[PDB]
């Protein structure tokens, strides 16, 4: 019986038994008021404390959410699908932590990505036992609000002041800091990682000042604030605010109204709208995202990167081989999960109007003639391939890169890497390549696990990441000492050096993307 | 009569005439709770408070130990035999003051080796009243639990989690923090210094946090953790304590149990059988040693060194010139102390088989091909002298010089010398040189002792590594500055400085043993 | 009326009209317990309180010490004899401060020289209200204890410990800290100067732990504690204090009771015996100096000095173009300040015989060949400048150099100054050029007099160093920055710039005595 003395109460947890070892998971304790009633739409409201103890047996709700219908009974989609109630009492978190209990312990808190819309810490994908076992860190994770519930902005409005699932996010970040040394972690070693949104989350967790004192340092696998999804101007989310509003009977006169009428909606009326709030949208719109509150975020983060405004500390920021291909099978034409979806010339065209519908013909023409110079035999998959690297590169890739190179001006150590391993278990069709969300499982350590039929191969680069990370959140340094490794270099604007994983050989590459990414970089916001 | 009041309670010393002056020593002082009964195995408990006068007048028991009894009546053996009584109650410190009492004197704190099996703090060769008399430094060391009674590990357990005496050690440093000013000392300028496992163990408070606001700096006289025999892994220490329960009859089903039976037999019991715990061991055998424990040590110690998470300060460090020759008496075929050991090709390889044990046939194949092509005459002795650089570069110098050079990369200076002079009266033959111990009695200065028939060159070398010790312990740097001496410059990466000490001249040299070392460090870990 | 309420009581300045405005003295204020009866020869113990005003309206008590004799009648000696009564009761220092009184002022503290043995604060050539007047600062000067009285040791015993005057400076230094805000200082600008021992007391007030946080900045005229009449080895200090004892009939088997007897003696038998105590002395002899006492100095100093342990700030040190000379007219054969002192080589010989009494014959040869080699005519003045030169470069002005180079080595700013303008006003013979002692009065502004005859260029020359000092004080920097003035460059080991001082023009030339130097710095130290 494992029983925790925190600054709210007491919490009750239970023991795994992982790779002949225990475990210690503290299930679905809660962080914050839940924010229900009169605090829909509202910032977080600190906890009051309970007398008893509280069971963190079992994972809590998932935030309200739409669901991804598109392959009932797949896997490949349905393992990203909430696997707890979904309900507005959703503000939990889990904690894991090693058995014996350790004496101050790294702390590892995952953010998880979703568009900020979609996600839960509960997916067996972000099951934070393996690190605790193998590395002996403390893993946590939290549940913060998505779509309108959690970003919902009149911007200055403390009813709807927008960046709400921030600052869920940043409430338990606080709650770390007050508890988790009864857990046995050090408040003074905690690094965020997270994974698409969850990752710009964690980039923007860097330039939020209430965020400064609450972790040391960042890992930023698929994402950043600087992409082209993750941050929604004011005069779109008033826009956005405004039309959700219309479509739910919701319109007034007196913005505080507005809200009002929205707090007496039942969450599945507001779900329902959420897609409509847009003119178009395409499969990485993200309708309800973190503006600018000059709360959590005092200007618009591309100046505070572009002059140094943010928190000095190490970072670790990657992408995988083949980001763009899963958007592809929710909308471009002439694709599908279900065969080799080798596209036409005139195919690739419609689907650069699916994923730039704002952007001009001369827009889209320049993005056409970037891609399609070929080298260069006449190759079926020419056009399918190209499509693929277009989404990626543009949404993910160049972002991360042109993340890392502004921040590592300002003096700070900065690892990047590659991903370029697919999964032997993967159950998306061979031409999608390294998916975009697939190496989490590495990374979380599932392969260590030798009775779930990854290979050999596998299991060793799974440890060998798990090691990586867990060097990078104890000691600011990703290395793998022991097993005459590939020493990973900092990332230097110059030289812009990164490592590949893959369970071949890693090796040291530079200027990755480099022809690209100039495109999308220095040309296309122009455009 | 002089009476100091420490925070436990006043304790008086006696008074020495060294040299034409005086000199108070404490010797005895408790620092810790006798570890006794329920005690046993458990970390040092800190102490009560007595009510009246702690006479500090004789040295105190020695903790339990196995005694070398390889060859009884002769004094280079005898001599490191413990001096008094035998006792689970070992827990005492000594200190040594100049009179008249010093105002705010730097602190010297001497940590004896013994492979972490034997060794104790009242040996004549550690007797600190000359450095207080001659430098006017106050000297203190301590008897720390050695062998299973310091070190048995059930790693997590706190009935017998492991670095036992590497935390009495630590008690007796926090001891000094809060008592020496009383003495005249600052606690503001500690220097550590140790010689093997005393030295292993002060380069492992350089790594632990607990030990970082305990002390300013360190030296390390031929030992340091990363040293082949100096950290045993939780693999083989479960394994050890799992033996010697066996062999004693008390093996349970309860780990908890097992302590208990093992803290019900008598010491003699558990000493008679800690030879046996491992199923072949040699001359450098340490079967109950420092391991990971996630207390002192909070992950392996190769790791922390390389990745720079380690205390930054100045250090000290340096081998002798015939490191491995004491060690070859104790087994190998063929050697004697009584004949001058010459052995042949045939004996070398059972050297190499008494020596490494466990390693392959083609490991020992690879030890003989880089000590054995010869420069080159058919020399008689040519096996005799390469067996003793194995044991030496292996065991000792390469891995100080590793030691060194990876805590130099992080930003500090050190210093390394290399000890080449052998006392006019070893009691050791001839053909074992510069033996391993028989620096230390010229840094505690015997050889200042007119009476003692030490030569005249001999003195002189005392005075000055003397006059060094006290000037890196004070000040940070080990120069001799009156005497037109050599300047001692760092020791860095690229150039590899070191100091040679002997009685004829002081040289400047680079690359200690370069080609040796690329074999013990790059090579022979893969095999 | 002007009152200030210090710490100890209330004292009463008086107003001074200097050039059309005014300036507020304090002499002779109390900063320690009158030294008297069991007192003598102990630290100088802090001052209880006085209710009431003390009135400080006259310079108090100097410090018993013999005087200079030599030349009654003469101005040139008789300007440095004390110009107060002589009494055991001399503990008090002046205070000059501008009027109206200043904000935050920057202070100045001077220290007297006079070999350790003599001088007075209240000297004509030391009267601080032109500086207090012309650049708005605060002076401060002290008398401290000189002689036996202040300086005889019997190392390690508390009855006479050694360096009394430098504890009674030390004390004074306390007082401002404490009190010079009620004045309109500055505690956080405090700068030392002095002269020759004054200097020397200086520069080891920057090697004193106590001294430390007492001052901000430094300036030695003609003095380090690196000149050979500076430190008193301890085997001379308790030859000396010994000797004193057997000559007064004092002679004890216990050392306290000497102490005791001594305390008895009247001070007049104290002062006839102080010339004795060594068995020959020179006109340079120190015979009651700064020992190492284990207290104020902690080690030799040329042990702290060369390992940098010592206040970091900056310094300005400098010397005169004719420091030997004044010295040799109190006893070098054929000299006198009443005729052009022509020697012959015999007389420059016994001239070294008076000057080098303890020192070898090829010692002496080796002076006698480094200065006599001429270029080139046979002037008559060969052997008279050749052994001013010997006397000045050997006691000044190398070591004040080698001072400067040491101390600038471990990253500190320094600023050096080669004198050499010869008074106008100078009562001693044209062959003395600029002596020892005769830069003073320019540093305290003196010929801006214009009622005293001094020449116009020194008018100007007085008010551009008095200007450079105080920026010095002030701002760390010796510049005069409004007057088209040379730039004064740092003092740098490798280039050794240093500004010269005169009336004609000042430059910046390199490497001060080069050659002369070498000699007495790399090898008299052999001889
Ligand atoms: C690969 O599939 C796409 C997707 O559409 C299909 O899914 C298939 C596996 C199959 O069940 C099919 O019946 C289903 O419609 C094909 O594109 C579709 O082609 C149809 C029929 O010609 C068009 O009229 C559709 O609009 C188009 N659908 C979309 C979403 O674009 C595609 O041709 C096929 N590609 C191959 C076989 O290479
Ligand atoms: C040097 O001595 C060794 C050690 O053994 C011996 O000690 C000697 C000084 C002597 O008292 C001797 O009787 C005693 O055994 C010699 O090696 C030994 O040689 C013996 C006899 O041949 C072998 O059978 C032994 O096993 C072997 N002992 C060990 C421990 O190896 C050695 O030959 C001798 N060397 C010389 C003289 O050069
Ligand atoms: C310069 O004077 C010295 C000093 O001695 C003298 O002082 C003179 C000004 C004068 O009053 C004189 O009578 C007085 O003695 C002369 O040296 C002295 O010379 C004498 C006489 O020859 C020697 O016997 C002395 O020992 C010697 N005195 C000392 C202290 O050395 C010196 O010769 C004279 N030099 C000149 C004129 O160039
Ligand atoms: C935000 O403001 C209007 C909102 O118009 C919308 O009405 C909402 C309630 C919702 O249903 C939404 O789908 C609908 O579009 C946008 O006006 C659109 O602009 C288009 C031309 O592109 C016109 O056809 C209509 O006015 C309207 N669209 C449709 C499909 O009827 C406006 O575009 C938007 N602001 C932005 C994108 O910055
Ligand atoms: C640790 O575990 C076993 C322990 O075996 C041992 O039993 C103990 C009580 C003790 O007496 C010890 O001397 C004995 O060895 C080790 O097994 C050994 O392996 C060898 C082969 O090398 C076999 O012969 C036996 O099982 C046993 N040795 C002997 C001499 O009988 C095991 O090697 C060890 N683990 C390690 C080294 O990692
Ligand atoms: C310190 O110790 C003795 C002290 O001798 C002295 O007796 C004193 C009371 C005093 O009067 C002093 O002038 C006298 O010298 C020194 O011994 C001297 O050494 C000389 C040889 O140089 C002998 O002639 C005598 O013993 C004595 N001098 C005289 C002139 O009579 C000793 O030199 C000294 N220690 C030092 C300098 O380190
Ligand atoms: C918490 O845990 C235990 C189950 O073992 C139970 O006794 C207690 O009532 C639980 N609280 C609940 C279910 O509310
Ligand atoms: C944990 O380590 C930190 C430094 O990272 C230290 O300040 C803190 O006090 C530690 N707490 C422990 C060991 O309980
Ligand atoms: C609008 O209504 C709200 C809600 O009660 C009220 O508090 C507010 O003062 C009104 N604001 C404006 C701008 O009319
Ligand atoms: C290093 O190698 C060992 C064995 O050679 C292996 O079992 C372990 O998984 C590796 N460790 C890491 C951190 O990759
Ligand atoms: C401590 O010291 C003195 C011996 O001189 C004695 O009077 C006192 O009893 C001693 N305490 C003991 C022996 O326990
Ligand atoms: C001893 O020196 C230290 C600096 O090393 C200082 O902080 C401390 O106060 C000193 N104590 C004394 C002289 O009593
Ligand atoms: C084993 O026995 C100990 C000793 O009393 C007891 O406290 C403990 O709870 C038991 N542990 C297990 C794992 O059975
Ligand atoms: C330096 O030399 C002196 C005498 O020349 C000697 O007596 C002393 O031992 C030496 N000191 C050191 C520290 O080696
Ligand atoms: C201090 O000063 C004034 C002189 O103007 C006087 O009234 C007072 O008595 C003095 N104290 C003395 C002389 O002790
Ligand atoms: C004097 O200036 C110092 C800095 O040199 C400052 O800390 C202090 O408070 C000042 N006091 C005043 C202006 O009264
Ligand atoms: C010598 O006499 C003093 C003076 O009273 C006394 O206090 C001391 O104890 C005695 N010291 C020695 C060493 O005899
Ligand atoms: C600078 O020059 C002026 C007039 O030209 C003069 O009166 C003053 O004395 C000079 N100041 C200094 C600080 O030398
Ligand atoms: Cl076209
Ligand atoms: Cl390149
Ligand atoms: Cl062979
Ligand atoms: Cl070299
Ligand atoms: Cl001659
Ligand atoms: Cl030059
Ligand atoms: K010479
Ligand atoms: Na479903
Ligand atoms: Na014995
Ligand atoms: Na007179």
């Amino acid at each position: 019986d494992i029983i925790i003395a925190t600054k709210n109460g007491k919490v009750r947890g239970m023991q795994l038994t992982v790779f002949g070892g225990t475990v210690t998971a503290f299930l679905g304790i809660p962080y914050a008021q839940p924010p229900l009633g009169r605090l829909r739409f509202k910032k977080p409201q600190s906890l009051t404390k309970w007398s008893d103890i509280w069971n963190a047996t079992k994972y809590a709700n998932s935030c309200c959410q739409n669901i991804d219908q598109s392959f009932p009974g797949f896997h490949g989609s349905e393992m990203w699908n909430p696997n707890t109630d979904l309900s507005e009492d959703c503000l939990y978190l889990n904690v894991w932590i090693p058995a014996p209990k350790p004496k101050n312990a790294t702390v590892l808190i995952w953010i998880y990505g979703g568009g900020f819309q979609t996600g839960t810490s509960s997916l067996h994908v972000y099951d934070g036992k393996f690190l605790a076992r193998v590395e002996r860190v403390i893993v946590v994770s939290m549940n913060y609000r998505v779509g309108a519930l959690g970003f919902l902005a009149l911007p200055g409005n403390p009813e709807a002041p927008g960046n709400m699932g921030l600052f869920d996010q940043q409430l338990a970040l606080q709650w770390v800091q007050k508890n988790i040394a009864a857990f046995g972690g050090n408040p003074k070693s905690v690094t965020l990682f997270g994974e698409s949104a969850g990752a710009a989350s964690v980039s923007l967790h860097l330039l939020s000042p209430g965020s400064h004192s609450l972790f040391t340092r960042a890992i930023l696998q698929s994402g950043s604030f600087n992409a082209p999804w993750a941050v929604t101007s004011l005069y779109e989310a008033r826009n956005r605010t405004l039309n959700l509003a219309k479509l739910t009977g919701c319109s007034r006169e007196n913005e505080t109204e507005i809200i009002k009428c929205l707090r007496n909606k039942d969450p599945q009326e507001i779900l329902l709208n959420e897609a409509f709030v847009v003119p178009y949208g395409t499969p990485l719109s993200v309708n309800f995202g973190p503006t600018v509150d000059g709360d959590f975020l005092t200007d618009m983060p591309d100046i505070l990167l572009e002059l140094g405004q943010f928190k000095k500390t190490q970072i670790l920021v990657g992408v995988n081989k083949d980001e763009g291909t899963a958007f592809l099978v929710y909308g471009a034409p002439g694709f599908s999960k279900d065969n080799n979806s080798i596209i036409t010339r005139k195919e690739f065209q419609e689907g650069l109007k699916i994923f730039f519908p704002g952007v001009s013909e001369f827009g889209k023409e320049s993005i056409l003639f970037h891609y399609t110079d070929w080298v260069d035999d006449q190759r079926p998959e020419n056009y399918r391939e190209a499509l693929g690297d277009v989404v990626g590169d543009y949404n993910f890739i160049c972002p991360a890169l042109e993340f890392t190179k502004k921040f590592s001006e300002w003096g700070n150590n900065a690892f990047f890497y590659y991903f370029e391993h697919r999964s032997s278990k993967l159950p998306w069709p061979e031409w999608m390549g390294v998916m975009h969300g697939y190496e989490i499982e590495f990374v979380f350590g599932l392969p260590l696990e030798r009775r779930d039929q990854y290979t050999k191969a596998e299991e060793i680069l799974s440890r060998s990441i798990v090691k990586r990370w867990a060097n990078f959140a104890k000691y600011g340094n990703p290395q793998e000492t022991q097993n005459q490794s590939t020493s990973w270099p900092v990332f230097k604007s110059t030289e812009q050096k990164y490592l590949t994983l893959n369970t071949e050989s890693t090796r040291i590459m530079t200027k990755l993307r480099a022809q690209q990414c100039r495109f999308w970089t220095s040309f296309f916001p122009k455009v």
